[PDB]
């Protein structure tokens, strides 16, 4: 491609799910061009992009070193990336093992248990055209539930897929940061979910991830 | 195990996500004992089950032919099952191929784009302690959007992962059936999403799936 990096990444300056992918890209030392879409201008619903993802959401990924193979859904992308490009197993477990499917389990918990429900909280709190306290409450409570699920595990073992930091852990970061900052009361995160918070903060301190967060902060 | 089948499946008579797994089990000709949990009696939140899934939801899977390896999240289970036990690739594509990650993409779209949002529709329509038309509307519309995404693809190609029915296709069945019957206006499904509906109805006509649906109907 013209930008000359291995990957095109369709993403967004603010939402968590593009940064979710970016984290793994950086961890794997891969090169990528971030294409930031403007939702306000409906760029995610435009014909050109719908070609890339007919869901018209971000993120999506094009691998210019693989016959411009294109894939979307953040955790699908992430699976592609570690499987193909983490053969040394820095931040992932091997395909074709029991552990792989525990890894996958946690990725699915992330993509279907954390993201969607956190996002409903996001929506109703700020962006819903009327305030609905019952709806707000519902999804506030679910955030707490999900966090409690994580706490129940992380208090007993260091990482989700026991033994080592993996993408399974990384995948939770952007949504959990959102919640820590704007969906929960300040200090509720540290107080109520001490294990999870430690696990989260330490991960953000990985050099690669810290790098990405810096960039995140910049396009704030 | 005492029930003497290869798998234990923790599931529920009514919800879609247990039947989602059951479909694949039957397609693969595997043996399993279905353990139906009673939500009304909080059996999904009880200590014994939380051991199996600390998320305290169904489904979850124990493979008594694999050192009672246990895994949860419907599409994680499903990935385990086809990867390990579909080596002949009846209803799945091979690990370590480009197609695998398009398969995975669609599974993630199912688990995070269809299930959660359909479920919010389910919740607000019937079970939310107050009626909120804006919330109802939101998730009704999202059902339509998701269906429109499927229609945009399925009108152009026979199956999601082009060439052959796969678990990617199967995974959509239970939620889409729910919507067809109770979340949309009758005949809205056939009229507004003609490609998707055909794809859905034909799948339900696969011998294995039709079998499962019969059983579904029985525990109605
Ligand atoms: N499952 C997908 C989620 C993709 C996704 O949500 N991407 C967002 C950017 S992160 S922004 C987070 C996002 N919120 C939104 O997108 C808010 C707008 C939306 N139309 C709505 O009405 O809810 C959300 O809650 N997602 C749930 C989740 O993460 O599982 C997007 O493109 N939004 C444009 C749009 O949809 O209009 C993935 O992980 O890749
Ligand atoms: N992502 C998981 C979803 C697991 C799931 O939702 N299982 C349901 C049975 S299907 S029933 C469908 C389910 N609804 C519910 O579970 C309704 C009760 C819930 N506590 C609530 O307040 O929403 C739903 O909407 N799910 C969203 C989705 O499919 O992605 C369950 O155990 N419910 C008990 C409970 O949570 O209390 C998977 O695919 O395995």
């Amino acid at each position: 491609m013209s930008h000359g990096k291995q990957f095109t990444l369709y993403t967004h300056k603010g939402g968590p799910n593009g940064w979710k992918v970016t984290i793994v890209l950086e961890e794997l030392g891969l090169t990528y061009e971030s294409i930031f879409l403007d939702f306000q201008k409906g760029e995610h619903k435009a014909p050109e992009y719908l070609k890339v993802n007919p869901n018209g959401r971000i993120p999506a990924l094009i691998d210019h070193k693989n016959n411009d193979y294109t894939v979307w859904e953040s955790n699908a992308i992430i699976q592609y990336l570690v499987d193909k490009y983490d053969k040394d197993r820095k931040v992932s477990v091997a395909p074709g093992t029991n552990e792989y499917y525990t890894q996958l389990q946690w990725l699915y918990f992330q993509a279907s248990g954390q993201g969607p429900y956190y996002g409903q909280a996001a929506w109703f709190s700020v962006y819903h055209p009327e305030k609905v306290p019952s709806a707000i409450e519902r999804y506030r409570n679910e955030i707490k539930r999900v966090l409690g699920v994580l706490e129940s595990v992380l208090s007993k073992q260091e990482f989700l897929v026991d033994g080592k930091a993996t993408v399974a852990d990384f995948s939770f970061l952007p949504w959990n940061e959102g919640a820590a900052k704007f969906l929960l009361e300040g200090s509720q995160f540290e107080e109520e979910f001490p294990a999870t918070a430690k696990w989260h903060k330490k991960l953000l301190e990985r050099p690669a991830i810290a790098k990405v967060w810096e960039e995140r902060a910049k396009v704030s």
